[PDB]
């Protein structure tokens, strides 16, 4: 029996008018045209030998406006550059007359969003993702889609939480805020860092298996309970996320009947295995769909 | 190592420009407006409560243009109304000026396509697909969305493949072509229909085992060869489709050095049991990724 559940992404239209080409020098990446201002990744300015360590302050004086090309696939004229954090902000002087109603925030680990992935200022595909406990994402990013940007939509209003940076030798990866800071403790080299251990998104495991019993699959719950409070320092011993509740997670719980805790319990005993059977076609446990996703696309509520 | 396979859509703006809402007495879905013509399933004109086995024929004869009503969130004036088997095809007075360079085509067993989810003429989200053997797709609808289209991209050019219909006992999906027929052997009636049983796209899956080698993980390879046609052989009798390659195949081959047939015996192996190994993080075979995605988000060969 099919869950109904998919790595379902918003509408890309209303991005994809305010993606444009910002080159400089011997490089070239992808910006965000936002009223008159284009967000794009500071390592534009670097030079394309010299990614390693660089001194983006030095690079940044040595800039003028005429030192950056934007292009929308129109040339638009910078008038202003400055640098926030790991983005820079460029004036221009054409506002973008697509630009829809957003907002800037920051997304926290457990939490999905969408992603357009383009190259050359010219969007190629939508995807996505879940932030992980350590702060990269699992996606499908290759050479020139840095820039790319990730958002969430609440109602008409467009939340942009990610611009793509790098890959990391696990091959993951991840970005900036709009505020200029790395998620995580990343910085924007291109040398070795140390990168965090992954952790399941307890959250999103406990929403996995309320959107299995929403499906008839019911056979890993018992009428044991684990307490949050027990759970979380179980948690915190094997590799999972402490667990925090919210209004979504309580919505399942009533359409089921079925109580966290019980699904707490039942990740514990899940953990050291499923001994054969399987949860929605799987054997071990997921935690790349939230209880927001279970809601919207098992029983339409957004 | 995370392979860099993520579920990726084409981005769905210029689909996005083409939806409508399409409402007939009780019923209201979606609509696809190209040109003059608007595409709609045909049971918008069945009665709400009366659904099951529709007579098409007479409801149809029973409609005039004003027993249509097409809007776009606009009011399009219908001017024409006709039936191509399980779709209507309704002209109306105004082209869309946002009409892209399209055609229509068929998907095949094995094949992914995007899909632009829509409720009420407005669209809601987007996700990929493959069809499955048994011509259903595992994808993520609910009441309200009929008329959502699924496509491909060549170029500049989109390709319609598909246009939601139901939903079947057992949580997957089908719907139609722009020819009017159904995928399958399946009828638009809400009524008890046999369904043919599913299988494992091996050209997918022998994809999925090159994308893990070039991901690094190989140890399911070994110089055992198993050909296509005992492969084929032995997939009848296993629920795998029999395999075709393709030139996007054998590109994987040659830039990994392992022959298809390396991997036809691999999955003759695998299928008995991975035997506590894992493959890019699976315990199962993985048939969601065909050649394309692997050559497209590995290689960046398009």
């Amino acid at each position: 029996h099919h869950s109904g559940l998919v790595k379902m992404s918003h509408p890309s239209g209303d991005v994809e008018a305010c993606m444009v080409q910002v080159t400089c020098g011997s490089m070239t990446l992808n910006g965000l045209w936002l009223d008159n201002t284009v967000w794009c990744p500071r390592h534009v300015m670097c030079p394309a030998d010299q990614l390693s360590d660089p001194n983006y302050d030095a690079l940044l004086i040595s800039m003028t406006n005429h030192s950056f090309s934007v292009q929308k696939h129109a040339n638009l004229r910078v008038v202003g550059h400055a640098m926030q954090g790991t983005l820079l902000k460029l004036t221009v002087d054409v506002a973008n007359p697509s630009t829809p109603a957003y907002t800037f925030t920051t997304v926290k680990p457990g939490a999905a969003f969408s992603v357009l992935a383009c190259y050359n200022g010219r969007p190629t595909g939508t995807f996505t993702v879940v932030m992980r406990p350590n702060y990269t994402i699992k996606g499908s990013f290759l050479c020139g889609s840095c820039g790319s940007v990730g958002y969430t939509k609440e109602g008409s209003v467009i939340n942009f939480c990610y611009m793509h940076q790098m890959e990391l030798a696990n091959g993951t990866h991840t970005g900036s805020a709009f505020d200029g800071t790395m998620y995580g403790a990343f910085m924007d080299k291109q040398v070795h860092q140390v990168q965090l251990t992954d952790k399941y998104c307890s959250v999103n495991v406990v929403a996995w298996l309320y959107a299995a019993i929403l499906n008839g699959c019911a056979w890993f719950v018992k009428p044991n309970r684990t307490s949050v409070v027990s759970f979380n320092e179980w948690a915190l011993a094997n590799q999972f996320t402490e667990f925090v509740g919210t209004q979504s997670v309580d919505m399942l719980a009533v359409k089921t009947g079925v109580a966290i805790e019980q699904l707490l319990y039942a990740i514990q005993q899940l953990y050291t295995g499923f001994q054969g059977k399987q949860i929605l076609g799987s054997t071990m446990l997921e935690d790349e769909f939230t209880p927001e996703d279970v809601n919207m696309q098992i029983m339409g509520v957004v």
